[PDB]
């Protein structure tokens, strides 16, 4: 809508407090015209229809329990654009400024958060295994990210591609985690998780095994669930990438770390310049090397170290 641009201030699932753009209309909506195009957050109000309702509140305070999801949906879609902007000079995922839009209160008790091709989506959990969904920083970058891949490799959601396309959603989301330095981990979903188990976390990209993801080629899931195993098989690209910033020895192979930022430098090229839409594990490493060799020469410690990641993996 046509309005002043303000700032609001709430708190977040959390029960965090912070600042969110909004613009005021005779309401004050979750309208933020600092970033690009736009950052829009909707109600679903429990319903599946699409994207629902821009959320609108009388008097730009949002300390409602309803008011969470969206405060968070709406902060962290900002973080996640300034990342790419500030960290990748990419303007939003279409890298031309295109309007992020996000609905919360999917559903009842809906235990999942989605890129349905056009918008994000967000489901309040069943107060069990997740409370809202927006309210972890990795969630959001996670999903934002599977835009920036659909406009970019276009990473087809099956078999190889699909799994590389589930960590590279993995990898930066975590990058954006560290980037807003929120508890940063290298743990996937821990603050929406289970609230009554602490510790936990629903991926662990430094030891995917220890939720039962293969760490590991040679351990690789060639069933037919889960899409061929998306978020399975994606354990043995984050554990590479965990690998190849941190370092460490793995089955064996040692690997010395290059860092955070140099693992975004690579990835992100790799994503925005070799892989395509059927891109597998083989390419993605022929792609991290090429990219490595683009920014620091082929004889460099930073193409040394990604091939002994993949080698640590067994990807060849
Ligand atoms: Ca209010
Ligand atoms: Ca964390
Ligand atoms: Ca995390
Ligand atoms: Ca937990
Ligand atoms: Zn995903």
């Amino acid at each position: 809508i046509t309005g002043t641009s303000t700032v609001g201030v709430g708190r977040g699932v959390l029960g965090d407090q912070k600042n969110i753009n909004t613009t005021y209309s005779t309401y004050y909506y979750l309208q933020d015209n600092t970033r690009g195009n736009g950052i829009f957050t909707y109600d679903a109000k429990y319903r599946t229809t699409l994207p629902g309702s821009l959320w609108a509140d009388a008097d730009n305070q949002f300390f409602a329990s309803y008011d969470a999801p969206a405060v968070d949906a709406h902060y962290y879609a900002g973080v996640t654009y300034d990342y790419y902007k500030n960290v990748h000079n990419r303007l939003s995922y279409d890298g031309n400024n295109a309007a992020i839009r996000s609905s919360v209160h999917y559903s009842q008790g809906y235990n999942n958060a989605f890129w349905n091709g056009s918008q994000m989506v967000y489901g309040d959990g069943d107060g069990q295994t997740f409370i809202p969904l927006s309210g972890g920083i990795d969630v959001v970058a996670h999903e934002l990210t599977h835009a920036v891949t659909d406009y970019t490799a276009g990473l087809i959601y099956q078999n190889e591609s699909g799994a590389i396309n589930e960590a590279i959603s993995d990898i930066f989301g975590t990058l954006v985690e560290f980037y807003a330095n929120k508890n940063p981990d290298w743990e996937i979903g821990e603050d929406v998780y289970t609230p009554g188990i602490s510790g936990d976390s629903l991926r662990s990209m430094s030891d995917p095994a220890k939720y039962g993801d293969p760490d590991h080629y040679s351990k690789r899931y060639t069933g037919t669930q889960d899409n061929g195993g998306v978020h399975i098989n994606s354990g043995i690209i984050n554990k590479a990438a965990y690998l190849i910033s941190q370092g460490g020895t793995h089955y064996g192979v040692s690997v010395v770390g290059i860092g955070r930022d140099k693992l975004g430098k690579i990835f992100y090229r790799a994503l925005t310049q070799y892989l395509t839409p059927t891109s597998n594990f083989s390419q993605l490493r022929a792609a991290a090397v090429q990219s490595a060799t683009d920014l620091y020469g082929s004889t460099s410690q930073e193409v040394a170290s990604v091939k002994q990641a993949f080698d640590a993996v067994g990807v060849k």
